[PDB]
């Protein structure tokens, strides 16, 4: 399969070049896929990769094109005027814009099959999306096509569109061309920054939460959230899964699903996105959500998440539960047996279930993996699968058997319907972990267990202290260990406001912590502890970041080495009140008094492309690794997109930039 014309490297400022003569009536059968190598030289306005129309008066409306915006979205038109269809077909955030100060390499593609009656869109090794539409037009469809070219649209006469950048190269083809063949003409540099991708070896199509976290001896490790049923918060199916760099970051281990529930097989679903559409979710698998990762002085690796039992949503659920009871002075998860309108039952001493009413053991035992045994065996029920059948989403038993879990919709004993905090540890920096553990009920028997915020947690360097960040929706809560993780307390710390405080911690001098967290005012807020992180000073707030009400979680990390003489910070977050935008890392110097000099910044990409949820940490060559959301994870716009969350290395160099 040869190209009916190739072009390489056409550097265009606006005003595009005419191919006519090359291209005129090459579309023999109507088909086309055009693959396009460029980059930008600048992102401003709406941009056409290339244009072919009908260029005549009164024709404006007949042409195809495969164009970029300011934001990094993807998309194609193909109209007609005279039969008045008109089809576009885009993802956002499909494409780079630049990377330290430079401009990025792009490969794009479009592909338009008759048969199928399918546009499909290509950027960096991913199909951004393929879409089958009813009024589908072809080259041939289009009346009157009289004007091929590069960098623009010719619509009466005018150049449309105008193409700022470089075509490195472009082949214009007059088939279809297959999905496999498509994805590997668009690979390059940018693909090799996904860690995770769809339907990897999480199974997952979807991604978001990354955590960066550097190990003691060198490893660099990462976990992230594996969302099945889209990126939707909840209800939905959610894996933590991991992957780890044993040299600097360069290259990653295939992704292991690390805490995973197997209620719901981890399988790739094509979710929709279309209006309405994209607001399906799944009957809901039980979860593990929003991953902690925390090294201890003697290497041992925790990590935490929230779990969540399959079915039971973050709005709804209960805040006046713990899911424990106390007897005799011991904290025991409690359980309903089906049929039962109280929770008669506890887990005691060996996993062994108890009748609480008789105080009295069962025939029921729960092992540390949360399965329920009788009699010494294990209990099962059937696994679910979700598919498109079609296209209505089906949720159905799928043939395999697990072991019946306390967390599943199906068991005959039951937790609480409310959120809970466990954690795992290994021994062998991230290869291996333990069985998990829930945290007993820190906030009192009668709240929930508080919500993680997703990143580190940190070690106090004067007390050996441990600290988790997490938050109840009015309250910060301080998580904490004084006997090296053996046992855990908290400290809660009322808010001006319900903010989804999501909070970092920074460490200035021994004994002076400050945790820096997401509010629900537009700015970023830091509260300041100088005895270990036992009393806290009311809110300040970062001075420079402006965001919308709902805000997003930032990442803030400790720099090992001295920057212009001073010890460094170094924060991630968006900054943009118009969305989740205009990724900034800003470098803070420790002053004298312990106030913070925010001296330099970077923007990670432009300024209208997205950027959420983020990840830093140090490096052992003192390189930093950033890992985030590039796409808005708020926006309903922005939903369901596969392989958007990418890991990015800045030297100190690239990042002192402005002032
Ligand atoms: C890709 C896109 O968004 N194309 C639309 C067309 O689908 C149509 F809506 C149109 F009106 C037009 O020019 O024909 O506007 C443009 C565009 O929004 C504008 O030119 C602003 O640059
Ligand atoms: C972030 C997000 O906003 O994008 O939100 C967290 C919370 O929903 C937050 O309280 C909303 O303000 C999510 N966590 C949970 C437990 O819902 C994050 O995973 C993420 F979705």
């Amino acid at each position: 399969e040869t190209p009916v014309l190739e072009k390489n490297n056409v550097t265009l400022t606006g005003g595009g070049e005419n191919v006519t003569k090359e291209l005129k009536d090459k579309f023999t059968s109507g088909d086309f896929t055009v693959v396009i190598k460029y980059n930008q030289s600048s992102e401003k306005g709406l941009q056409a990769l290339f244009g072919i129309s009908n260029s005549k008066p009164g024709q404006q409306n007949s042409y195809v094109d495969v164009f970029l915006r300011d934001n990094g979205e993807l998309g194609m038109e193909a109209r007609d005027t005279s039969s008045n269809k008109n089809n576009l077909v885009s993802r956002p955030a499909s494409v780079w814009g630049k990377y330290k100060q430079e401009a990025v390499t792009n490969t794009v593609a479009v592909v338009a099959d008759s048969v199928k009656k399918t546009y499909s869109l290509y950027a960096n090794g991913t199909k951004v999306v393929e879409k089958k539409v009813d009024n589908f037009l072809n080259i041939k469809d289009i009346k009157g096509i009289d004007y091929y070219m590069l960098g623009g649209v010719k619509r009466a006469g005018k150049t449309a569109f105008g193409f700022n950048g470089t075509l490195e190269n472009i082949k214009f083809f007059n088939s279809a061309l297959d999905e496999e063949t498509v994805k590997k003409m668009t690979t390059n540099a940018v693909t090799g920054h996904l860690i995770y991708t769809a339907n990897d070896t999480t199974g997952s199509n979807y991604f978001r939460i990354p955590v960066l976290y550097t190990f003691s001896n060198g490893r660099v490790f990462s976990s992230i959230d594996a969302r099945y049923g889209g990126t939707h918060d909840f209800l939905n199916k959610i894996n933590i899964a991991t992957s780890y760099s044993d040299d600097n970051g360069k290259t990653w281990t295939k992704p292991k699903l690390t805490l995973a529930f197997d209620d719901f097989a981890p399988v790739p679903l094509e979710w929709p996105r279309e209006v309405g559409g994209r607001d399906l979710q799944i009957s809901g698998g039980a979860t593990y959500i929003d991953s902690v990762i925390v090294e201890k002085k003697n290497k041992q690796v925790l990590m935490f998440a929230d779990v969540m039992p399959a079915g039971v949503s973050f709005r709804e659920a209960t805040r006046k539960d713990s899911g424990y009871k106390q007897i005799d002075g011991n904290y025991y998860l409690k359980l309903r047996k089906q049929g039962d309108t109280d929770y008669n039952y506890t887990i005691r001493e060996n996993g062994t279930v108890y009748d609480d009413r008789t105080n009295r053991p069962t025939e029921f035992s729960v092992d540390k993996n949360f399965g329920i045994k009788q009699n010494g065996n294990y209990l099962t029920v059937e696994q679910y699968s979700v598919s498109f059948e079609n296209n209505k989403k089906t949720e159905y038993r799928n043939g395999t058997k697990v072991h019946m879990n306390i967390f599943y919709k199906d068991a005959l004993f039951k937790v609480v319907p409310t959120n809970y905090i466990a954690y795992i540890s290994s021994n062998d920096h991230g290869e291996s972990w333990s069985a998990p553990t829930l945290l007993p009920p820190i906030m009192g028997l009668n709240r929930n267990a508080p919500y993680l915020g997703p990143g580190r947690g940190i070690i106090e360097s004067s007390t050996g202290r441990i600290l988790i960040p997490s938050y109840t929706g009015k309250e910060s809560a301080f998580i904490y260990s004084d006997d090296n993780g053996a046992s855990w307390k908290v400290k809660v710390v009322p808010l001006p406001s319900s903010w989804s405080a999501e909070a970092q911690f920074v460490e200035l001098s021994p004994g002076v912590i400050q945790a820096y967290m997401r509010t629900n005012n537009g700015k970023i807020a830091y509260l300041t502890s100088k005895d270990a992180g036992t009393t806290w000073s009311a809110p300040e707030y970062l001075k420079f970041v402006s965001n919308p009400s709902y805000g997003t979680q930032l990442s803030i990390i400790n720099y090992s080495q001295l920057i212009d003489g001073k010890k460094a910070v170094i924060l991630s977050t968006p900054n943009s009140t118009n969305g989740r935008k205009h990724g900034q890392i800003w470098i803070g110097l420790i002053n004298d008094d312990n106030t913070i000099d925010w001296r330099y910044h970077h923007d990670v990409d432009y300024s209208n492309y997205g950027y959420s949820y983020s990840t830093l940490t140090e490096l052992p060559n003192h390189e930093i690794g950033l890992m985030f959301e590039k796409f808005d994870s708020w926006s309903r716009n922005e939903l369901h997109m596969k392989n958007v969350v990418p890991y990015i290395t800045f030297k100190i160099e690239d990042l002192k930039k402005n002032l």
